[PDB]
């Protein structure tokens, strides 16, 4: 029996390919709606485990969390959500927008995702991926949570104590995403390195021109213990009001 989310297929015309991991592609649903619809390529995954996304998108409604739209939840599977049309978070703090980025743009977009994360933490979900490649960015640098040792907390990596805790960790770590304008975490350390170095106290140096009350932020949501670890309610706060409560006298600099 399906529910009030069903659509049949044939309202919905697949368009230009986005992307691939099945796919995902821009399109159009019944007369003038623009979507995204995520496939499923046979055999990969099951049914219900590819309708994991779905039913919890079904629940979790916010600006900042992309907003499912509709599923066709018999084969082929259809997710259908809005379509974010800069794309992934990654992609455009790597691409030639990328480098004019500057603090209050990176910062405002940290907030953004603190905000839906916010609600992922206020409805007690997890997320148990957060890094910028699951962040998707659309009009006016809007930016939505969506969908990685390097990004997972320790705790979670070797035991899979997934927390909201432990999403707040990844948070961190994509705050090092978002002032590097994108490198990888970790510069030229392994997997294992990591683990290795993180479980010895190891974090991640200031980036450079990162005012270093952004890497105190970091640093707190790098505690060893999760429960010493910020809400993201705080993180949202903090990272809104930033340019004024935290760092009013910030100027710009080569890069950030
Ligand atoms: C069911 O609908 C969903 C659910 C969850 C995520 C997405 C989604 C993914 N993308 C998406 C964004 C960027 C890329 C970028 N890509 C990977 C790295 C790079 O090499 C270039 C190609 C791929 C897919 C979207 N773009 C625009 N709009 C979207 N909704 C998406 C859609």
């Amino acid at each position: 029996a399906k529910d009030a989310w069903e659509i049949p297929r044939e309202s919905l015309r697949l368009e230009v390919k986005l992307g691939q991991g099945g796919e995902v592609w821009m399109g159009t649903w019944n007369g003038t709606t623009r979507v995204a619809i995520k496939t499923l390529k046979p055999g990969t995954m099951s049914p219900e485990a590819f309708l994991q996304e779905a039913q919890v998108m079904k629940k979790l409604r916010h600006e900042k969390l992309v907003q499912l739209y509709a599923v066709v939840s018999e084969e082929p599977i259809y997710i259908v959500t809005e379509y974010m049309n800069k794309g992934s978070l990654l992609d455009f703090l790597k691409g030639e927008t990328g480098k004019y980025l500057r603090l209050p743009q990176l910062v405002d977009m940290s907030a953004q995702i603190a905000s839906g994360m916010a609600y992922v933490e206020r409805m007690n979900y997890v997320h148990r991926d957060l890094r910028a490649a699951n962040i998707l960015v659309g009009e006016n640098l809007v930016c939505k949570v969506a969908d990685p040792i390097k990004w997972t907390a320790p705790e979670a990596a070797l035991y899979g104590r997934f927390t909201i805790k432990s999403d707040v960790w990844s948070f961190g770590i994509l705050l090092t995403e978002l002032t590097t304008k994108g490198r990888v975490p970790y510069p030229g350390m392994v997997n294992r390195e990591v683990l290795d170095q993180v479980e010895r106290g190891y974090r991640m140096p200031c980036p450079p021109e990162c005012p270093e009350s952004l890497h105190d932020l970091m640093c707190q949501c790098w505690r060893k213990e999760p429960e010493e670890r910020p809400t993201f309610e705080y993180l949202q706060a903090f990272l809104e009001d930033y340019f004024t409560s935290t760092e009013p006298q910030y100027q710009p600099g080569e890069n950030l």
